[PDB]
């Protein structure tokens, strides 16, 4: 028993009872251990959830990283389709994702490909946030049935500018 | 004086105060200075209380003027999404409340907004997708700020919109 073991059990438990059934009490019970041993590793419920959300994203890493020279545009579509499938495959995957803060190296790597393909740093960043937040919203709704303002505005302009193109 | 709108308004104020994770019938009862079972008659369950709170939370968005023929559809589009954002941010954990108990949209208002976009020359299918994209994007944005037609098709179209808007900033040099 260590952090990985706890997180793997927690994910099993999420698969079995959905996000609302996930608690430090039920998880300790499951591990055949009492609560303090579990509170060694995660001090709050939100530490646990964060670790689970970070661990639940591992399958997105089944996507090959971009290759130098390849179409940034086709890549960006694949990469976002992968992001959506990851969240969508996991029970309450989007709520798990949205209920915590977040392969940071893997993100920088993908950002460098984008910058090399001629998307300026600021736009690469905004485009990747926009796409992810849109995906979070999309899947959350599917599964039910820091300058945030300037990030919102940049994402919104992307959408609307995409639309202007069909008018 | 006990009154449904009153209870709901008091619940949304409670939400502002304690966070969504702190909203309970017992806590609302106490804010109101009443016996907790007296609230059962308004909201049989916590689920029903939330649904009601989520619906009332949208009123400020519904209070906005509808678009009129002749106005710039482009500026209105931005303005509409800015309104939706502002609405969600107006109550603490506003976007979790929304996402958790999806309110029912005014079909009359949704149709008038859509008609305006179509009469402005936006092709219908694209207007619909844009409108879905814009909303879903705003939920995801606001969720992250505050934390601090089939779904497949809609996802694909909203993603192409985003990626298309990016093309203009691209310069391979």
């Amino acid at each position: 028993m260590n952090r990985e073991t706890v997180i793997t059990e927690a994910l099993d438990l999420l698969d079995e009872v959905g996000l609302d059934g996930v608690s430090t009490r039920r998880l300790a019970k499951r591990l055949g251990v009492e609560q303090p041993s579990l509170y060694w590793y995660f001090r709050t419920k939100r530490d646990l959830l964060t670790a689970m959300a970070q661990a639940a994203m591992a399958p997105h890493a089944a996507e090959p990283l971009p290759e130098p020279g390849e179409d940034w545009h086709g890549w960006f579509l694949r990469n976002t389709r992968s992001f959506r499938r990851t969240l969508l495959a996991r029970r309450d995957g989007a709520r798990l994702h949205a209920g915590s803060r977040p392969d940071l190296d893997r993100v920088r790597r993908k950002m460098d490909f984008l910058v090399a393909s001629g998307v300026p740093e600021r736009h690469a960043q905004m485009a990747m946030l926009a796409a992810g937040r849109f995906t979070v919203g999309c899947v959350l709704e599917e599964q039910a049935e820091i300058d945030h303002e300037s990030a919102f505005e940049a994402g919104l302009a992307l959408i609307t500018d995409g639309l202007v193109r069909h008018v």
